[PDB]
Formats: C-alpha cells, sequence, structure tokens
C-alpha cells in the first residue's frame, strides 16, 4: 500500500539492478567512481516502482575509533551510511525517510554504532531521528602518514549509538577517526 | 549434500544469533579460546550457516574491511575486502564436507561483493584452501596501528590467503611483497 525499502546484500544484486542502482545514484546526485565504491559491499535499501528504482542507501561496515580521557582506545564496529539517493521527479513524499528505516534497521541488528556525514542543511531531520551530531574533530588513520585531521567545512558527522563496549560512556567533543580508504573518507 | 544459508547479521534473531556465537566458541575450544572480540569480528556481513535436528551444526561469516597493498609503481591500494571469520565445524559433524559448504556460501558472497577475500588459516588447513583456488600470500603480514604506523605480524602460526576477484583495473597482484590489513581491537586477522 505504502513503498518501503528492501534490503539486499550487494552479493545477491544482479547486474541489471547493481548497474540502476549505480546510475541512479549518479543522476540524483548529479558522484565519482570512489563514492560509488564506497557503497558496495553491504546492505542496500531498495525502493523500486513501475520499472524503475526510485530510492537508495547503502550501510557498509567500517571501523570508527575513539579514545576518551581513559586513554584506553576502542575501533567501534560502525554502520556507514552511504549513497541516499530520491528519484529527483519523486521527492516530498518520505522515500528518503523509508531508505533511512531500512537502513537505521541493519544499524541496529548488526553494528555498534551508526555513522553518516550530511551538510547543516539536512542537520534537523537526523537530529529528529535520534542521531548525534559529533562536535570534536574528526581525522582518518592513513596508512602513509597517521591520523591525518579532516580539513574543516560544513558537513557534519553524525553518529547512532546502538552497542557500545562495557562502560565507553563516550564524549562527542573528543576526536574520532575513520578507516583510511581512497576518495572521500567520509 | 547440505547447503548453507546466507543471512546478514542483522537478519539473525536471538535464538540462530545465540547457537551461533555457541557453536563457535565450542568448535574453537582446540592459539587462544574464542575471546569477546573474536565474536564482534565474525560480526557485520554474512553468516553461513548450515542447521540440522534444529541445531547449528556448521558456520562462517564474512565481514568487509580494507586491505592495503602497494605495487612497484608506488601505488596504494585500500582494496574492499571480504574477511573470512569463524568458520567452525561441530566436532561431531566433521568429516562429511560442511566446510566445503560454508566456503561455497562465503566464496559467493566474497565474489558478489569485493574485490579480494582474503582469510588466515592453520598449516593444517592450506590444502583445502589451495585445493579451492585460494592464493597463499609469501610475503610479510602487517598491520596499520593507530599510534604506532605498519607493524608486522609474523608471530603467528597462521597463513594469510587471498581470493582476488573483482581487482581495480590495473592491478595484478605480487604475494611476494608486503600486506597490511586496517586496524581493529584484537586479533587483526
Amino acid at each position: 500500500a505504502i513503498h518501503t525499502a528492501r534490503l539486499i546484500h550487494t552479493s545477491d544484486l544482479d547486474q541489471e539492478t547493481r548497474d540502476g542502482a549505480r546510475r541512479m545514484v549518479i543522476e540524483a546526485f548529479r558522484f565519482t567512481d570512489d563514492d560509488w565504491d564506497h557503497a558496495l559491499g553491504g546492505m542496500h535499501a531498495l525502493i523500486s516502482h513501475h520499472g524503475a528504482l526510485i530510492a537508495h542507501g547503502a550501510v557498509v561496515q567500517r571501523r570508527l575509533m575513539y579514545r576518551g580521557p581513559d586513554g584506553r582506545g576502542h575501533a567501534l564496529r560502525c554502520g556507514y551510511v552511504e549513497a541516499v539517493a530520491v528519484r529527483e521527479d519523486r521527492r516530498g513524499d518520505g522515500l528518503g525517510t523509508a531508505v533511512l528505516d531500512a537502513l537505521e534497521q541493519v544499524i541496529r541488528g548488526a553494528y555498534q554504532i551508526g555513522a553518516l556525514s550530511a551538510s547543516d542543511i539536512a542537520r534537523p531531520m537526523y537530529i529528529a531521528r535520534g542521531w548525534l551530531s559529533w562536535e570534536g574533530p574528526t581525522s582518518v588513520l592513513t596508512p602513509t602518514e597517521g591520523i591525518v585531521r579532516t580539513p574543516e567545512d560544513d558537513r557534519s558527522l553524525f553518529v547512532l549509538p546502538v552497542d557500545l563496549p562495557d562502560g565507553l560512556e563516550l564524549d562527542t567533543a573528543r576526536e574520532i577517526t575513520c578507516d583510511w580508504r581512497s576518495g572521500d573518507p567520509w
């Protein structure tokens, strides 16, 4: 009766669906070859209608590194949101929130923390769904060098705490560090 | 002829999940005992399950990480890797090909989703994977740490194996070079 996203792992997509998702996200964002590679390897939220894909999103597995005053140091098992895109003539109908619904399901069931990167324009809705704005600096653990701070911008990082270890507590004003990949680390 | 079912961690119900952690800890109770981190590493991607009489008799998982590799031309590849974890067969059910069935499922997930598969196996296991088409890494293995740099991991009786399935178009692997996994807490391989 009402559009919902169905969850499919990358390895269960056939190439005609796989090619449609890449083509659709590229038209909805404009998104390079790397931005699409960052979206492969985990769970896809797909909404299809009238022969075509109308909305898309992905959650892939990374590590988020966090060290508190303790000095302990944690590598959290992270569900990272990628390639959320609603067909242009299909917006304003809640298809976006139906993709986030299915992605958060994945996060809550398989990961210790959700994370995504969003612009100032989009903070209101993410906050309303329970995500937290990360205020502290962000960085990346590079292979060549070590930890390298991510250049400051109007993009914000958001995290969804779901199943953190023993205590961990979590100070969102402290530093947080993602793992390395080429292209955009976030 | 047993076949494995492929289930994502999130689709795992509490029953099916606690049994899997139970079967794997008992199966790997021969090194070190299955720690909390060993199980955490096995969570997050696709599980291959085989069950019988309602009980779980075989398990494996493949989870996504990055493998860092640098060719002679300077390179710099952070390959999208399906890493194999928690391959366990119930002790009384070994011999009937259950492990085969598990890897059958796990290789489908690899070939369908990642640029390379990787696993760590004991010397006694080597033959089973080589006959399946896996390449043995001869080069030194290492791990990228947040505090130190890239540190070698040789104090291990295990051998690294890789399954190239969708390498970036220029890449041809020299299994003689160094290979570096991404950082995680606990056993990095």
